[PDB]
């Protein structure tokens, strides 16, 4: 419905809703190509006044209260998140018929794994390094608010007109040893899935494990094989990576140790095409 | 993971949450066999300072706002065959504690099981009709169940229903494939939920894989008419797992309709 919902928590998502009167969206310029959803061209004026241009995801027609009522808390959560590496909400918009509208940043260049795959870019290793260490800055942001991602890789990773990364859409190949086995999901089972993030982004968006089933990447992992060093990929960067896929999972680096180890490797490198 | 979360959403849950001094947990007082978690039985002081006898559930911040969330929905509901919340009790040390009215007779799967019981024939059609009544209000609230069984409805001192825990051999046909539950899908489940209740607690498709049940139900092969089941009441089942979902009866229908069924009968071992 509209507001079958609970008082407290329409007053808590207050501070999120877009009024309609506020947005306009282009129905008719696509963004998107399916995989974060349907994406549309907005523009959205803000109460300073001032007017941007921005992406709009339609939802499905949610149907019942209990998805509305999450759907409201996980925007309550990504408004909350203020940091250049994790994407910013704008807003939601809940209208009278029709399903809510989710209101984002512009992001030029859309996900990372897409700009690194065509061949019409030209990031250099330093580049790669750079956009790794920009996924991990927002993965450290969102370990110490004891947030985790769930979903971290590099589709999942957008990437505005300043190439700064945002990380977004907080996958069997990406997934942990125990989150495999045990459906445990943790801040170290997001460093996993970080480590895969670098495999992808040091052999320009190739596809994990190619050879292997999605139902047999498990015995696959207790063989104690790991996803080859890529051709891009130093080779202190590659023993970071397999520090990443470390079976038990208090034996991974953390994102914060990540962090100053993967800057350490960029500073070391010179040349690069995408700067900031 | 303390109350470092939103405050607009902390302030969302404040009626819901149970200060820890009005409520005593016996942890060495177990109730249940793990189903619903680790249930033990407890006692809350209610805002007059009257005791009340509990059962308690022992349970990051993306998890821990979804329960909060779930909680206030639950503490919203106000019906008689819907199973209330008295509240959350989010500790300093220690996992959320959920605090539920102490259920005298448990779930129904496990009493209707139970040899020592007697259930007629109109005792387990009525304990239907309770369930039914339960799922028109929460259809009315536009809230979908997701896991309605035997298993997951309580009965309390007075013999009243209360639908809890809101599973593939309770599944709709159409969430078997597409992943996706509606109030025609809680109909579906129902209709398992009422045979379970007339086999008095048997287990459905019982020589049928988890995986094959799929292709089962595609064929057309349905659940057989329990023995002790009536013709009509048979029948509101088969329309319960009508392939398209929108041809199934509504709750509010079901309601009706089995109260005429249960008002043609007499014998009661349980009367609410
Ligand atoms: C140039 O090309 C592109 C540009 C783009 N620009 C901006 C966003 C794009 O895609 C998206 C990225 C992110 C999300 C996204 C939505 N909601 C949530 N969470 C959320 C939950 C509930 C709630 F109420 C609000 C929020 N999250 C965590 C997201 O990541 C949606 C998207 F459509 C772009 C895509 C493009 O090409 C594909
Ligand atoms: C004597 O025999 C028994 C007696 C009982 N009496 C009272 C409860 C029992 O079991 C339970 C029933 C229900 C729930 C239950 C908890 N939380 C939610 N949702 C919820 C989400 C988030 C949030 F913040 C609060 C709430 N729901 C939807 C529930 O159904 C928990 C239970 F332990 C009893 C069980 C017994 O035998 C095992």
């Amino acid at each position: 419905d509209l507001s079958a919902l609970n008082p407290e928590l329409v007053q808590a998502v207050q501070h999120v809703v877009i009024g309609p009167s506020s947005l306009i969206v282009h129905f008719n310029e696509v963004i998107g190509r399916g995989h974060f959803g349907c994406v549309y061209h907005g523009t959205l004026l803000d109460n300073d006044g001032k007017k941007i241009h921005c992406a709009v995801k339609s939802l499905n027609r949610i149907t019942d209260i209990g998805e509305v009522s999450q759907f409201l808390t996980e925007g309550i959560i990504m408004k909350d998140f203020s940091h250049p590496n994790v994407l910013s909400l704008l807003g939601i918009c809940l209208r009278s018929e029709g399903s809510p509208l989710v209101v984002l940043p512009y992001m030029k260049h859309g996900d990372l794994r897409n700009f690194i795959r065509n061949e019409t870019h030209n990031p250099t290793v330093k580049d790669l390094i750079g956009f790794g260490l920009q996924v991990a800055k927002g993965m450290k942001y969102l370990a110490s608010k004891k947030f985790v991602h769930r979903d971290l890789a590099a589709r999942n990773c957008m990437l505005d007109e300043k190439f700064t990364v945002k990380v977004a859409d907080f996958p069997v190949k990406w997934m942990a040893l125990e989150s495999l086995q045990t459906q445990k999901f943790t801040t170290k089972s997001d460093v996993w899935s970080f480590g895969v993030l670098l495999w992808e982004l040091m052999t320009r968006g190739a596809p994990p494990y190619p050879d292997v089933n999605t139902f047999d990447i498990t015995v696959y992992l207790l063989q104690g094989r790991r996803l080859l060093q890529p051709e891009y990929c130093p080779d202190p960067l590659y023993e970071v990576m397999l520090k990443c896929w470390h079976p038990k999972a208090e034996m991974r680096p953390s994102f914060s140790e990540l962090v100053s180890r993967i800057s350490a490797i960029f500073s070391t490198f010179i040349g690069e095409h995408y700067v900031h």
